[PDB]
C-alpha cells in the first residue's frame, strides 16, 4: 500500500508493502497547538500505533489514504 510520509519535505506518498498492510496519521496536541505545536506524524505500519487515546491515529489500509490534515482533514 502506498501511504503518507512526514519523512519528506514536503510530506509524500510512499510505497510501503513489506511491513504496512496500514497508513496513518499519528498527530496530537504537545503543547497547545493552536499557538503550541501539533506532532502529526504520516507514517506506514502493518498496525495502528501509538496510544490512539490521546493520539489521533487516523489508520487506513488503502492508496494515499492517510492526508496530512491540510489536504483533506483542512
Amino acid at each position: 500500500i502506498v501511504c503518507h510520509t512526514t519523512a519528506t519535505s514536503p510530506i509524500s506518498a510512499v510505497t510501503c508493502p513489506p511491513g504496512e498492510n496500514l497508513c496513518y496519521r499519528k498527530m496530537w496536541c504537545d503543547a497547545f497547538c493552536s499557538s503550541r505545536g501539533k506532532v502529526v506524524e504520516l507514517g506506514c505500519a502493518a498496525t495502528c500505533p501509538s496510544k490512539k487515546p490521546y493520539e489521533e491515529v487516523t489508520c487506513c489500509s488503502t492508496d494515499k489514504c492517510n492526508p496530512h490534515p491540510k489536504q483533506r482533514p483542512g
